[PDB]
């Protein structure tokens, strides 16, 4: 499956040098795509304290980290009419928050496709060319 | 009138001066108002014809429109978490489609508050204590 936007720091929504150039591939991939499928780009944090950090609440870090993600893609030519962004905070992991492991897990930037049902078989046949050799 | 922001020429999504300036006393507002209110930024046009232009359709230049106001609402210290923008393209206009003056009042973002009914007040109050008498 393809894999979503890792953030290893878990307190920054800062995107490093590796993850800008994977925002550009599925950049260049959603401007092959048919107009009328939009990309919704939902941030998620693990529970790490915030306390030394400008930010309040977990919310606003994956808000952060979701805005800052459709501003590279938006960088790389995705129409802002295809985007938007959203935050669950710590909301809906991937992984309880016990280990070093799943706390990364959850600390991440997800792609939602919306597709009608004859737009979904072309996302699938173009995210299949891209990703899978 | 709380005035929308107006775009200076009909196919463009330049945010002047001016209008920076009037961006920036909305986004102080915003911060004044309660977390559980947030901020719908809706981006318009006339139906100017597009020719000579980057963008392929209204929704487009709409879209611009909004994005670009949001991420200045940001700019200015706007919680991204309270944030979202839509584009509407050349429907629902404020005015006739005639004169260049009334298509240009089609030309603009508006500022949508999302609110209960106890934090209209507050809102009510803090926009009258910065627009009124």
């Amino acid at each position: 499956g393809i894999d979503p936007f890792t953030f290893e720091n878990a307190t920054s929504d800062a995107i490093n040098q590796d993850m800008m150039l994977y925002i550009e591939r599925i950049a260049k991939i959603i401007q092959k795509l048919p107009k009328r499928v939009h990309i919704n780009v939902r941030g998620f944090t693990d529970d790490t304290p915030l306390v030394k950090t400008r930010f309040k609440s977990h919310y606003e870090l994956a808000a952060n980290r979701a805005y800052r993600v459709m501003k590279v893609l938006i960088q790389y030519g995705v129409n802002p009419n295809q985007l938007s962004f959203s935050s669950y905070g710590s909301t809906n992991p991937i992984a309880p928050n016990d280990s070093l492991e799943n706390r990364m897990k959850n600390n991440r930037v997800e792609i939602f496709f919306s597709t009608d049902a004859n737009d979904l078989s072309k996302i699938h046949s173009i995210l299949d060319n891209e990703f899978n050799p």
